[PDB]
């Protein structure tokens, strides 16, 4: 057997650099939900692995011109990594080029506001212009709006794509910082999982409002045809049935929440 | 190509006999969420199909002695059906013998009470003996309790397995009838999806209480190695992304709710 190369992404609380990572090496440098999940998956599948952070820091999109896949999806497609264990959304376009395990976490697009912002829904956002709003500049959330045929979401996309200055951000942390520093004049559309995590982090000035706009899941990905796919899929189901996934979410989201 | 034999189960509001089914034939005899889903899946995969109701009316379990699979899972395993489109829970033991598409619906085990019953959680149920409680006599809900290592659920299982008279029911309708006629002395543990549906049906005397005990999903199943598996999986993802699955749930659960 050969050491399995795992690609993942620095996104809290899935994968984060330990405070004393400098005095550590290898897999011990990282911590988080996906770090713990990788260990469990490897144990149940019987393989040794090496955690690596995706080179370009992206999730995975295909350039329409070059037809090249970037991010974690690209690392799997081109053979740079053997498996991706991260908050990677299971989508049709990705499923066509890589394999996904059954979902290990459920989520949906949601709204994050600075406390006090007079917004309760996506409809509210679409009907006004005072408060700007956007999404991560790349990823399944942005694609949801770009492709949506639903009236409200179509209206939101039409506004966001031409908004000036840009309402799109490079990372979740940037979106959160923008919400926190815009005095309620910026609302952020992001995956509910990240939203829920941030709501329990100091300075406790943000909140998730309304229901989710959609429902989907994160899955563990492997190059299509990979001999690891079957075992990884069964391991995810086993971990869910044993309640381990629920335990891990509580560990990284709520057990040490900072907002009471 | 050959007509695809679809196996499903009579479970409201997934598959139900039309009021005037007697004057109809073939697939037109049935209606419901899964009937509509089957039509969408068939359209997107390009196949003609025949809806059939599982012979033994079961979901799918393996007899420990004969090693024989019953229910819809069995029909796929033994080649009696080509695909199962129903509220079939994706589980490890089943995934080992048949293939499952990514989930088309999310759910979790939940508690159904007759309005007014002094119960708010699974913990509440486990700490008392006045109110009896049980599950469907076979299926993923019962297995959840039988296998759970979680204190509260283990305590509940220990009670349910030896309770007299039996707290297990043959069908969802039986569990609901038992809740409605037991004057609050019987609480029913069932999948949240069914619970949510019943709560919006007359006589509007039941209610879902507390959060779900777990989180999982329903998937479309095919015999392992089936040439239909890949297309069906992509179709589920496409239908979810296009918002069709959400539309179908609203259609069969809430659009015509009978409880205001
Ligand atoms: N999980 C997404 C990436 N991703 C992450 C986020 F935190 C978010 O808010 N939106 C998003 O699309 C993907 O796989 O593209
Ligand atoms: N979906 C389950 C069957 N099933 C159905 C129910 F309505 C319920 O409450 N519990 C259950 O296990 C399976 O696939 O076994």
């Amino acid at each position: 057997n050969k050491t399995v190369v795992v690609t993942t992404i620095l996104e809290s609380p899935y994968v984060m650099m330990k405070k004393n990572h400098e005095m550590l090496e290898g897999n011990e440098r990282y911590e988080g939900y996906c770090v713990d999940l990788a260990a469990e998956i490897a144990k149940h599948c019987g393989f040794k692995y090496k955690l690596t952070i995706v080179g370009d820091g992206k999730y995975g999109a295909r350039d329409a011109d070059t037809k090249i896949w970037n991010g974690m999806v690209g690392e799997l497609v081109y053979g740079k990594a053997d498996i991706a264990i991260a908050p990677l959304t299971i989508t049709l376009v990705r499923e066509e080029v890589i394999d996904f395990s059954k979902p290990f976490m459920s989520l949906g697009i949601s709204i994050m506001i600075k406390k006090g912002t007079p917004i309760e829904s996506a409809e509210d956002l679409s009907k006004q212009t005072e408060i700007a709003y956007g999404t991560l500049d790349s990823g399944s959330t942005k694609e949801f709006f770009r492709r949506s045929k639903i009236a409200v979401f179509d209206k939101m996309w039409t506004y966001m794509r031409s908004a000036e200055p840009s309402v799109f951000v490079r990372t979740t942390a940037e979106g959160v910082a923008r919400v926190r520093k815009s005095k309620g004049k910026y609302a952020y559309l992001l995956e509910s999982t990240m939203n829920e995590y941030i709501e329990q982090r100091k300075p406790c000035d943000t909140m998730k409002v309304g229901g989710n706009l959609d429902s989907k899941g994160y899955g563990i990905a492997t190059p299509k045809g990979s001999s690891l796919g079957n075992a990884v899929n069964l391991a995810v189901l086993k971990l869910n049935e044993q309640g381990l996934l629920d335990k891990l979410k509580n560990k990284w989201w709520y057990d040490k929440g900072e907002c009471g």
